[PDB]
């Protein structure tokens, strides 16, 4: 119980913690219904609006006004933001020329540049193109500070998961806010964007920026605003807090606007109606900057202007209905719209038949505008599986479409789609002493920002999913010096130690300083050997055409590395070598796979990491058939892999002036995005202990300067990578009955990945020996080739 009888006298938007029975006056009291009786009265004044007029200058201070234009207002810290322009002949901030801020220029008492995070909801990256004609203040921030062309949100591309990701540096599967709405089967409770349950702390994982700041003795302003508090008041409040005594003043502030999201939904992203809300946001930004200038803080504070996600054209006419596919949709609950999550209407309902449901949802219409996935099969780049609040059955919906349960309009826009979709990209601008001046940076992911905000505030970040240092290039100072992880397992270099006669593996090959190092490593291992960051036992193996790190535990390479010149020739597998597998005298029969298992497993076949198709000579091709180059592959997967090995790698070489390729297996049976330990592997080749990868990766590197060959690159690198799911069928690809040239690349693009993703999944550390800085390499590793 809270005693509302109290008063907010001299307490408006106080920063101190106040719990029952005491009544509150902070920006979240209305939301808790615990405001003092005179909160609305004393704290939400509205009299006379938000701007000084000439006729108010040098007025007698009336405490009833929303803001003041009286001569004392500056000391009290509650002038209207335009007071000086209207009353003291100053200029708006926007009208001032841009000037580089080389060091913070802060008033007496300021020890560090405050950080103000200005978040806008549903601000599509492309809105920035509207420029100073529509958004002059924002355009000044963008052009004079540091900007990316866009920032990638997390999936699903909705507000709650993204704002909390910004605050924590975590994927939703880790922070727990996996949707605007979600059901937790252990709580047996439902979280809704609107409603009381969301206020319970049990839902919120990780450690958000305000807690991190607080725990390290840095004071945070509010990161929540009651919907009823108008934007102009949020701005006046932040400015008031910045005018506080040195011993009360916060170091970090957040502003939030629900626009242009609301108008985007109503009118669509390209609607002429979008101009007004964009003008209004820019006006708010100008109030903030005018206010800061008034406080002599405009060259002191760091400002981040940042969106949570974009906005797409979506209308009523583009809705798929599950009732068209399924006989009884009244028995399921669907989280609908721009994504789908399906569970039984009755929790744990035993009659729920997910295999039959998925069957009926799989490639049933030629133009089907969604695709069902068991969550473990979703592209790994989405990182959207390892949480109990994520339903097993998911629908990835096509951009511009909705999925609904059944047919039983006022919107032209929505968002929530796959986070690589162009329309979902959002905005990032940093402006202030700590950011660079007039600098553009490549697009990056919102998970990276928490580390940077910690850097900007002198905080040590809690464990998170950013890669600390990957965004050092945004900053003039306060960069984070990263440190190369130490290798845990050194390799063995096995020489010959066995004779063909030592092997009883069931392999047959109907035909018949070798494997010494130089110069294999300098040709095929361009950026150093991957460091193995876990305890295990493996061998380096050299070959004319490729090098590998062969695991004696998992009985196949952890990685296989090779270079293909632009000029390289593709060759066939000779008829007599079709089924050729050869034992490897370098590796004990006890640490080898046996072809008997393959011969005997009627569902599992095999493939090779280095493709015989790319052998340098008929002689060298024989290396490609070694048992130590072989991996277990379903025939379905082989359709994809052979096309990749025989057509695509060469195509990449030709297009990129040669490529270096590192390929290998990934084991993630528990779908947590991390290297499986032995205990967690659940499938082996029939009758054997050969483990079956859940995915196969390839990392393809070349010279950013394409005029230089990949093997002779003097500068920055270009990288594209994939994590392909290892599945017994191609049900994912609706056109897979056709020739591979019609569907394989489409599948690969969907499963594009960052090198960093592969690192988490393999426990390997790449690019350790290059001519680039460690920070540049971290940037390279977070890169995602999106194909948009
Ligand atoms: C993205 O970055 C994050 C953060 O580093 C990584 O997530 C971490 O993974 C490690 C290794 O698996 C886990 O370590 C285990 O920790 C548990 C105990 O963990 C408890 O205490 C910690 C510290 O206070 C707390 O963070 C944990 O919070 C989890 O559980 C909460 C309560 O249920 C929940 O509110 C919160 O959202 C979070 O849930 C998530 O993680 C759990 C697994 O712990 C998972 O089941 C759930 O679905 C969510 O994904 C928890 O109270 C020990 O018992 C183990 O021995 C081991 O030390 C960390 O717990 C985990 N941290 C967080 C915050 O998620 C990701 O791996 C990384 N992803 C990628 C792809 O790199
Ligand atoms: C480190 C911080 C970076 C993030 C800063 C976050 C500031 C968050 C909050 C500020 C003020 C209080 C309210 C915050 C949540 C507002 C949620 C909401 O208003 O969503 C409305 C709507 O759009 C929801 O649906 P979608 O947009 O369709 O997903
Ligand atoms: C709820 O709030 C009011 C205001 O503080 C409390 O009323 C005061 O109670 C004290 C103690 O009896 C009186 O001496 C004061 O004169 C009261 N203040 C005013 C201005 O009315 C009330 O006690 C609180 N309710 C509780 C404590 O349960
Ligand atoms: C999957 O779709 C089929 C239709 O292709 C549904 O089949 C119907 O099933 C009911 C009883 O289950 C029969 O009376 C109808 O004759 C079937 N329709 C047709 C056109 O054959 C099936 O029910 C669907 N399964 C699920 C789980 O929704
Ligand atoms: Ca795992
Ligand atoms: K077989
Ligand atoms: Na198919
Ligand atoms: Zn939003
Ligand atoms: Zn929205």
């Amino acid at each position: 119980w809270t005693n509302t009888s109290g008063s907010c006298k001299g307490r408006c938007f106080e920063l101190q913690e106040v719990g029952p029975p005491d009544c509150r006056c902070d920006n979240l009291c209305k939301s808790y219904s615990s405001c003092c009786h005179d909160f609305d009265e004393l704290c939400l004044k509205t009299a006379r609006g938000w701007e000084c007029t000439k006729d108010r200058c040098g007025e007698v201070r009336n405490e009833e006004n929303a803001c003041h234009c009286s001569e004392d207002c500056l000391s009290r810290g509650d002038c209207c933001t335009n007071y000086q322009v209207v009353c003291k002949g100053e200029s708006h901030w926007v009208d001032d020329d841009c000037e580089e801020i080389r060091v913070p220029e802060c008033p007496a008492g300021f020890v560090r540049p405050p950080l103000i995070i200005f978040s806008v909801d549903g601000f599509r990256a492309s809105y920035m193109k509207k420029g100073s004609k529509v958004m002059p203040n924002i355009e000044k921030l963008r052009s004079c500070g540091t900007h990316a062309p866009y920032m990638r949100p997390v999936y699903p591309t909705k507000t709650f998961p993204n704002l909390y990701t910004l605050a924590t540096g975590l994927y939703p599967e880790s922070h727990g806010i996996v949707g605007n709405s979600m059901y937790d089967p252990v709580f047996d409770a439902t979280f809704h964007l609107r409603g009381r349950e969301k206020f319970n702390h049990r839902w919120w994982g990780g450690q958000p920026l305000w807690i991190t700041a607080t725990k390290q003795g840095v004071r945070a302003g509010t990161f929540f605003w009651s919907v009823s508090i108008p934007h102009e008041r949020r701005i006046l409040t932040i400015l008031q807090w910045l005018s506080l005594p040195d011993n009360e003043r916060p170091s970090v502030y957040a502003f939030y606007s629900e626009q242009p999201d609301f108008s985007g939904h109503k009118y669509g992203p390209f609607g002429p109606e979008m101009t007004n809300p964009l003008r209004e946001i820019d006006k708010t930004v100008g109030q903030l900057m005018d206010g800061l200038k008034q406080l002599k803080l405009h060259r002191c504070v760091n400002v981040i202007f940042v969106g949570d996600h974009g906005m797409e054209d979506v209308t009523c006419d583009r809705t798929e209905f599950l009732s068209n596919y399924l006989t009884n949709v009244d028995d399921i609950t669907l989280v609908p719209g721009t994504l789908g999550r399906i569970r039984p209407k009755i929790p744990n309902n035993l009659k729920y038949d997910p295999k039959a449901i998925i069957a009926n949802l799989t490639c049933k219409k030629p133009d089907q505008h969604f695709k069902p996935y068991m969550k473990q099969h979703l592209p790994k780049r989405l990182h959207y599986a390892n949480n109990r609040r994520i339903e097993d059955l998911h629908l990835l919906v096509e951009r511009r479409w909705h999925v609904a349960r059944k047919p039983l309009c006022f919107f032209q826009g929505d968002h929530g789609f796959d986070n690589k979709v162009n329309s979902m990209q959002t905005v990032f601008v940093g402006y202030g002493p700590t950011f660079k001046y007039r600098t553009k940076v490549p697009p990056f992911e919102n998970i990276e920002l928490y580390n940077v905000m910690c850097d900007l505030l002198g905080l040590k970040p809690a464990p998170n999913n950013g890669t600390h240092g990957s965004l050092n290039h945004l900053l003039r100072t306060n960069t984070f010096r990263p440190t190369l992880p130490e290798e845990v397992s050194r390799p063995n270099y096995p020489g010959i130690m066995y004779l063909q006669s030592d092997f009883d593996l069931g392999c047959t090959c109907d035909d018949k300083r070798l494997h010494t190092k130089g110069s294999t490593e300098e040709r095929h291992l361009l950026y150093g050997r991957p460091a193995v960051l876990y305890r295990t036992s493996y061998d380096i193996l050299y070959h004319t055409d490729f090098e590998s790190g062969y695991s004696e535990i998992f009985l196949m390479p952890l990685w296989t590395s090779y270079t293909i010149s632009k000029q390289a020739e593709v060759s066939s597998i000779p008829e007599h070598l079709t089924n050729c597998v050869r034992p490897d005298v370098r590796v004990s029969p006890g640490f080898s796979q046996n072809c008997l298992a393959y011969k005997n497993d009627k569902q599992m076949s095999y493939g090779f990491l280095f493709p015989p198709y790319l052998s340098s000579s008929p002689e060298a091709k024989y290396d490609a058939f070694l048992v130590t180059n072989m991996v277990p592959m379903y025939p379905a997967f082989k359709r994809v892999w052979t096309y990749f090995q025989r057509v695509l790698v060469k195509k990449y070489a030709s297009e990129r002036n040669g490529v270096n390729v590192i390929s290998g297996p990934i084991f993630d049976y528990n779908y947590n995005g991390l290297r499986d330990i032995e205990d967690e592997i659940k499938q082996y080749v029939e009758g054997s202990s050969i483990p079956v990868p859940t995915h196969y990766y390839s990392i393809i590197t070349s010279c950013l300067d394409f005029t230089q060959p990949a093997d002779k690159c003097d500068g920055p690198l270009s990288v594209s990578s994939f994590i392909l799911p290892h599945r017994p069928d191609n049900d994912e690809s609706c056109n897979s009955s056709e020739d591979e040239s019609k569907w394989v690349e489409e599948l690969m693009k969907m499963h594009t990945a960052r090198v960093r993703d592969i690192e988490h999944l393999t426990g390997l550390d790449f690019y350790r020996k290059t001519s680039r800085s460690y920070s540049e390499i971290l940037t390279l590793k977070t890169y995602l080739h999106t194909y948009e």
